[PDB]
Order: C-alpha cells, then structure tokens, then sequence
C-alpha cells in the first residue's frame, strides 16, 4: 500500500531530498511514498522495461525529451485533470507545456516537475588575469573565439593546482545527447530535424547546421580544448572544472547549488572555482541566441493500482510550494512559471543569469522517434570528435558524416 516513485539523481542525496519533500503529502494522505533512484545512464532502459512488462512504479520521472517515446507505447495515464488543477496551459512556458504530451496527441501524459537550461560557467579570476571582458567574450561567436585566444595566451595558474587552465572544456567522448552541440547548430540558423510536407526529416546536413557544428568542433581543433578533454565524458569534464582545470564550461543551473555544498557532501564549496564562479549565456550566433532548455516531468503508469493517490501526489509535486522547495534542494528551476518569482531564485545573481537566458531557451520536438534520432546523431558526432582528436575534421568530412547521420535518421523517422 506504499506509493512507489522512480527518480533520477537530481540532488546530492537524491532519495533523502525526495523523502523530505513528500513528508507533508504522506502525513496529509496517511500513506508512505517509496522512492527508487535510477542513474541517468540506465534510467531509460529500466523505464522502458517497466513500460513493456507492466511491472514498475506508480510514478516515474522522465526527462522532457523522453515523454513522446514513452507516451507512444500507450502505457501512460492521462493527466489533463492534474494540469487543470495546477492552472492549465497558462501556468507554464510554452517550452515547458509542449513536453506534457507526445506531439499532436490529444491528451497530456506528463506533469512538469522541474526545468533546466544551459549556459557557460566561467572562472571570474582567470578571465580578469587574461584581460577578457566577459560581456564581449559571450556577446558573439567572434567574441567567444577572441576570448578563448586571450585565455590560451594567459600566464594565469589555478591557486590550488598551480597549473594553467584549459580555455574551454567540452567532452569529446561519444555523447549521450546533443545538449552540448544543439546551441551551435541553432545559433547558425540550423536544426536537428525540420517539419515540412507533413513529415519530419534530418536537417543536421543543412548548410546552417554544418556551419554551427564545424564552428564548435573547430575550437577544439584550434587549441582551445585540450587533447585530454576529447577523451572525457560530461561528468569527467564537470569534475575537471570543479578541480580548477577549465576556465569555461557549459552546464545547467544545478552546479550553482553544488558550489555551496562541501566536497565531502558531493559539492565543491572548498574549491577555487566555487569561490570565483561566473555564469554567462551562450553567445549570439549568426542567426540569433539559443540554448538547450529541458528538465524532467512525472508520469503515471496506466497499470498502477494507486492512480487516485498517485494523481494527488502529481498535483502536490506540480504545485507552488513543492515546486519552490524541490528547486531549492536540486539547484534546478521550477517547472511552474509562478514559482520563478521566489526570491531564492531572483536574488541569486548566478541563477538570475540562467533565468534571463530562458528567453532564448529552445526545446526538441516531442516526437515518438526522438531517442532514435538523437542516438544516430550522437554516434555520428562521436566520429566527428574522433577526427578532431586527429586534427583532421574538415568541412568535407563533417558534411560526409552528417549526410550519413541524415540518411539513417530519415530511414528511422519514415
Ligand atoms: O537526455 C535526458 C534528459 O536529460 C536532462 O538533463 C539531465 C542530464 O541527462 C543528466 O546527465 C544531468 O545529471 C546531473 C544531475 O542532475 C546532478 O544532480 C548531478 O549531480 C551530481 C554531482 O554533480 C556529482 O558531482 C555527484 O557525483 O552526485 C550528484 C548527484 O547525486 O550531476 C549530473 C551530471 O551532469 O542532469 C540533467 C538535468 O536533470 C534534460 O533536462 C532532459 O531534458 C532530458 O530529457
Ligand atoms: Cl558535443
Ligand atoms: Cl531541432
């Protein structure tokens, strides 16, 4: 008679934080909530195994980009009633509302839980020593490359590591997602997929998509990303920025919360980076400013034996008080627009920078096939990183890889 909820690791002690969050719900409803944490690397497989077997929790977290795929399997309970109780369409950013459903579907299948978007963390101390004005460096693509050139030339050394800092750390290992690449594709005027003629097709091989992708990967090729970074994944690069190896690195808003937590508690409060932390939005590309905007939603399996209490929990987790409290514990942003006004978010100057970048937030379409698109894109992007690791990424070779990515994506989408 326990409600069961599956979550990902959204906070340093993620189960304890989730239990603290729901204790008022448990007391008001006379029920216990049992939480299971799934690592982000394995969550998709465990959630899809529950969807196919009918054995699983009442509720699951879903990354926003997963909602279409899980909804298309016909295993999610409608939640238009819950979203109505929370304020309906009006209560959310369009970028958040669009993740409540499979695109074109009638009925919502997911409740917004938290939002996140990407921006650049930078070392305030390293840019000052390099003579870089952050407002110029993060204005434009030309600004960004000029600032990296100045950071490469800098004699600055981290006070702890006593060594120079990489201008930019970005991972070169085959990525799990396009989160890092997408702003450069978009800033150039391109897109991952495009809807035309009542079908979706790859646009990764568009002149504009190839422009942004080449710009981004050539920064590594030009000496602004150290060879060692190419051999790392996102978690390893995050550790490198925290350990004082990187002047600039792109991530979500949670690293602000982690900068106030001791290392022994899973943050980096003691590190120089934590004490010299800036944030700047992605620079304007040729065709405008964009960043990846995502987050997580909650879904109810239609095979749950506790749908009535599970919907009350969704209403609780989706509502103002729990919205504020969980974003405070995780370092994410509320999903619910009203909750953004809390002074805990507005008066935090680093998080305010994320708040202002949300105007340029861009999302993926909520497609049934999205996983398969992203998986083919990332496997080809990996091959392009391997060329960067040889100094052999040319425009010709990047186009050849993206034409192959585009053939396989169009096959999958058909
Ligand atoms: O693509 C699916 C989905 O992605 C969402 O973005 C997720 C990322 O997928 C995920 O890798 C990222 O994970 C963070 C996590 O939130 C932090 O809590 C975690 O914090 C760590 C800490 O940084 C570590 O030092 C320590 O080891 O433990 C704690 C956690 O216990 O750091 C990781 C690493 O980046 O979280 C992203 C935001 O949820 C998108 O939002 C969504 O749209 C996509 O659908
Ligand atoms: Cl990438
Ligand atoms: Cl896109």
């Amino acid at each position: 008679k326990t409600l069961e909820v599956w979550i990902m690791p959204n906070s340093p002690q993620p189960a304890e934080d989730f239990k603290a969050l729901v204790a008022p719900f448990e007391k008001a409803h006379g029920v216990e909530v049992k939480v299971t944490v799934l690592d982000w690397g394995v969550a998709w497989t465990k959630i899809t195994t529950a969807a196919t077997s009918g054995v699983g929790p009442d509720l699951t977290q879903l990354g926003t980009t997963w909602v279409g795929a899980i909804s298309a399997m016909g295993v999610l309970e409608p939640v238009d009633d819950v979203l109505e109780a929370l304020g309906g369409e009006k209560a959310y950013l369009p970028a958040v509302w669009r993740t409540t459903r499979l695109e074109g579907a009638r009925q919502a299948t997911a409740v917004p839980w938290f939002s996140e978007l990407r921006a650049f963390y930078y070392r305030t101390d390293a840019l000052k020593a390099a003579g870089v004005n952050p407002a110029e460096m993060f204005a434009s693509w030309q600004g960004f490359e000029a600032g990296l050139a100045r950071l490469k030339a800098s004699s600055f050394r981290d006070p702890e590591t006593k060594a120079p800092l990489a201008p930019l750390c970005t991972p070169g290992r085959t990525p799990r997602t396009l989160h890092n690449a997408a702003p450069w594709i978009w800033g150039a005027g391109g897109e991952i997929v495009r809807q035309a003629g009542g079908r979706w097709q790859s646009a990764l091989n568009s002149p504009e998509s190839l422009e942004g992708l080449y710009f981004f990967l050539s920064l590594a090729q030009k000496g602004y990303v150290p060879a060692e970074s190419l051999e790392k994944n996102t978690a390893q690069i995050e550790a490198d920025f925290q350990a004082g190896k990187c002047a600039v690195f792109a991530s979500g808003p949670w690293m602000i919360q982690r900068a106030q937590v001791p290392e022994a508690k899973g943050g980096f409060a003691e590190r120089t980076a934590a004490k010299n932390l800036g944030v700047a939005p992605y620079p304007a590309g040729p065709k405008g400013r964009y960043t990846f905007f995502g987050g997580s939603n909650l879904a109810l399996f239609n095979f749950s034996k506790n749908k009535p209490l599970a919907k009350e929990l969704l209403k609780y987790l989706g509502g103002p008080e729990a919205q504020v409290r969980y974003a405070q514990m995780t370092g994410m942003l509320p999903a619910l627009r009203s909750a953004w006004s809390d002074p805990s978010f507005q008066q935090n100057p680093l998080l305010r920078t994320f708040i202002q970048a949300a105007q340029f937030g861009r999302t993926y379409p909520s497609l049934a096939g999205w996983g398969g698109v992203e998986n083919l894109a990332v496997q080809h992007l990996g091959m392009a990183w391997d060329l960067v690791a040889q100094g052999r990424l040319t425009r010709e070779a990047l186009k050849d890889l993206m034409d192959k990515a585009s053939a396989a994506i169009n096959q999958a989408l058909r």
